[PDB]
C-alpha cells in the first residue's frame, strides 16, 4: 500500500530512480503518464496515469480466495507543484477525476501525492489535478523544463513491512531432498515433509491456502526450488514525463 511506503520511507524515490513500491511489489507491469507539453503559471493541469491490466484476472486474496485487483500510485512533482484545491478545479474536471481522495506523501511533502488502494475496475486510469506554481510569486521556481515521476501498482504485494512474505508469492523449498509426505489441509494449504538425506535432516514446509502445488510425494527437489507456481497476477511499473512551466510572455 502507499501507506506502507509513507510510513517506512522518507522519500519514495531511490538514488537509482527506483520507486520504493518495487521493494515489495516484485513483478513488473507497464504504467504510463500523460501531461501537457507546457503549462502556464498558476494554472491547473491534468497528470493522467494509466495502470493497465487484464480485467479478467483474479488474484489470491489474504483469505486464500480469488478476487479483484486494486490499484494505487505515487506521483512525484518538482517542489512548488501541488495538488489543485477544489475551488480551482472545473466541475467537468471534477467528474473526470471522480471520487478520489489524493493525499500528500507526508504533510510537509506537498509535491508528492499518493492515491489508493482503489478498485482497478474503475481506476485503471487516474487523473491527478495539478496546480502549477508561479515564478512571479516563488523565487525557487523558474520557467524551465521539469521532470515528473510516477510509480503505479496493481495487485497485492509479496512482502510485508516486517519482511515476512505474503501468500501472494511463490513458495520455495527450505531444504533439498526427497518429499516423503504431502499433507493436504482441510481448509486448504499443505504440509510438505522433505527428507534431506544428504544432511540427515527432516523439514516440514508449510504452503498457504490458495496456491497451486507443483510437487508430488517421492519427488526429489533442490533447496530453493519452487513448491508452488507463482500466484502473482499484478505488478508495479514506473514512468516519467517532462513539462515546461511556460513564460506567459513566451
Ligand atoms: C508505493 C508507493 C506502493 C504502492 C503504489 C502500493 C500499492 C498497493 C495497492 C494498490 C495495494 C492493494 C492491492 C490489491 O489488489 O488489493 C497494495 C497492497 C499491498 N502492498 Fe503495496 N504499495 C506500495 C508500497 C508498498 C510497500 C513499500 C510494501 C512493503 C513494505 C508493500 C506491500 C504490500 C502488500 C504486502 C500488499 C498486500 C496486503 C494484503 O492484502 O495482505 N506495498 N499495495
Amino acid at each position: 500500500y502507499p501507506i506502507f511506503a509513507q510510513q517506512n520511507y522518507e522519500n519514495p524515490r531511490e538514488a537509482t530512480g527506483r520507486i520504493v513500491c518495487a521493494n515489495c511489489h516484485l513483478a513488473s507491469k507497464p504504467v504510463d503518464i500523460e501531461v501537457p507539453q507546457a503549462v502556464l503559471p498558476d494554472t491547473v493541469f491534468e497528470a493522467v496515469v494509466k495502470i493497465p491490466y487484464d480485467m479478467q484476472l483474479k488474484q489470491v486474496l489474504a483469505n486464500g480466495k480469488k478476487g479483484a485487483l486494486n490499484v494505487g500510485a505515487v506521483l512525484i512533482l518538482p517542489e512548488g507543484f501541488e495538488l489543485a484545491p477544489p475551488d480551482r478545479i472545473s466541475p467537468e474536471m471534477k467528474e473526470k477525476i471522480g471520487n478520489l481522495s489524493f493525499q500528500n506523501y507526508r504533510p510537509n511533502k506537498k509535491n508528492i501525492l499518493v492515491i489508493g488502494p482503489v478498485p482497478g475496475q474503475k481506476y485503471s486510469e487516474i487523473t491527478f489535478p495539478i496546480l502549477a506554481p508561479d515564478p512571479a510569486t516563488n523565487k525557487d521556481v523558474h520557467f524551465l523544463k521539469y521532470p515528473i515521476y510516477v510509480g503505479g501498482n496493481r495487485g497485492r504485494g509479496q512482502i510485508y513491512p516486517d519482511g515476512s512474505k505474503s501468500n501472494n508469492t511463490v513458495y520455495n523449498a527450505t531444504a533439498g531432498g526427497i518429499i516423503s509426505k504431502i499433507l493436504r489441509k482441510e481448509k486448504g494449504g499443505y504440509e510438505i515433509t522433505i527428507v534431506d538425506a544428504s544432511n540427515e535432516r527432516q523439514v516440514i514446509d508449510i504452503i498457504p491456502r490458495g496456491l497451486e502445488l507443483l510437487v508430488s510425494e517421492g519427488e526429489s527437489i533442490k533447496l530453493d526450488q519452487p513448491l508452488t507456481s507463482n500466484p502473482n497476477v499484478g505488478g508495479f511499473g514506473q514512468g516519467d514525463a517532462e513539462i515546461v512551466l511556460q513564460d506567459p510572455l513566451r
